[PDB]
């Protein structure tokens, strides 16, 4: 089997991407944030605290003839931004772009933190990291990808995120028309449950390439590119007036600036992030200070190749017995 679904930015900044997901019988379509940095499929639901729902579409298991309560199973998760959610668990039929998994654990939120309530466009998350990170207790549950793997034509999914434009998640096949050149595959460590890999270095703008190992995770659920402070300082030093602002919480730059590109290494290959992809717009409406898309990872403990990096590439999440990551230019 295969599946293919379009993913769409939630706003003009590409803060996150939503993909329609069919849950239950008859189908209830929710727009979920596909997150390769976590491993829970959770949704706003009829059980979510009413004061914590503000415009989201909810999953109602009582209206699904295929829903079954997963008795005694609960879940509780926290993300890098301090957001959180928790609730009960059902199993139900879940379809993405024509690919159907029966008996998928669908984690129904009883509580969500404020950042989820405030984002009326995201109805939940669909985790695509390794199932060892799934938070369901006492019986840990498999991700949608893990459950689908045996049925897929090939045990892979691909992320082709757009720049201020829709893109595509494909399951079970590699669309050889979607990228230029070849896909360079690189080793993955699953020891922390992430799609964790090692970039071979970087360049800023037209500068020469600096060969250096940068361990990090491929995370479609993180907006920005978080890299070591040395690398990030070398990037922003090329932008007149750029500086790290403790009040804003990161590097800012004059909105009048045109930004240099940023290149990261994948083996001997190179992915070039155009400078415009690094511009996240005014810090507040009307401000002439703009927020940078490359930020320091020093406070988080891990480097994150988030959407800023991944949207410059066609990215293969290869879930073969020895998982690997592939990157192609596009
Ligand atoms: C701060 C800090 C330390 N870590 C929690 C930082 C991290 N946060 C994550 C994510 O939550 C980011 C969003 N997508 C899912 C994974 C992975 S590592």
């Amino acid at each position: 089997s295969t599946g293919s679904a379009t993913t769409t930015p939630i706003d003009s900044l590409d803060d996150a991407y939503i993909t329609p997901v069919q849950i239950g019988t008859p189908a209830q379509t929710l727009n979920l944030d596909f997150d390769t940095g976590s491993s829970d499929l959770w949704v706003f639901s009829s059980e979510t605290t009413a004061s914590e729902v503000d415009g989201q579409t909810i999953y109602t298991p009582s209206k699904s003839t295929t829903a079954k309560l997963l008795s005694g199973a609960t879940w509780s998760i926290s993300y890098g931004d301090g957001s959180s959610s928790s609730g009960d668990v059902y199993t139900d039929t879940v379809s993405v772009g024509g690919l159907t998994v029966t008996g998928q654990a669908v984690e129904s939120a009883k509580k969500v933190s404020s950042s989820f309530t405030e984002d009326s466009t995201i109805d939940g998350l669909l985790g695509l990291a390794f199932s060892t990170l799934n938070t369901v207790s006492p019986t840990q549950q498999k991700t949608f990808f893990d459950n689908a793997k045996a049925s897929l034509d090939s045990p892979v999914f691909t992320a082709d995120l757009g720049y201020h434009a829709p893109g595509t998640y494909n399951f079970g096949f590699i669309d050889t028309t979607a990228y230029t050149g070849s896909i360079t595959y690189t080793a993955v460590s699953t020891k922390q449950g992430f799609w964790e890999w090692t970039s071979t270095g970087y360049a800023v703008g037209s500068g020469t390439f600096k060969s250096t190992s940068i361990d990090g995770i491929a995370d479609t659920g993180t907006t920005l590119l978080y890299l070591p402070a040395t690398v990030v300082s070398a990037y922003w030093a090329q932008v007149s007036g750029a500086k790290s602002s403790s009040s804003v919480g990161g590097y800012v730059f004059p909105c009048s600036a045109t930004l240099p590109s940023f290149t990261f290494g994948v083996g001997s290959a190179r992915i070039v992030i155009p400078g415009d992809y690094i511009d996240f717009g005014p810090i507040s409406t009307g401000s002439s200070s703009c927020f940078g898309g490359i930020q320091s990872s020093a406070g988080i403990g891990i480097n994150i190749f988030g959407d800023v990096a991944l949207k410059a590439a066609f990215v293969v999440f290869n879930g073969a017995t020895t998982p690997t990551l592939g990157f192609a230019s596009k």
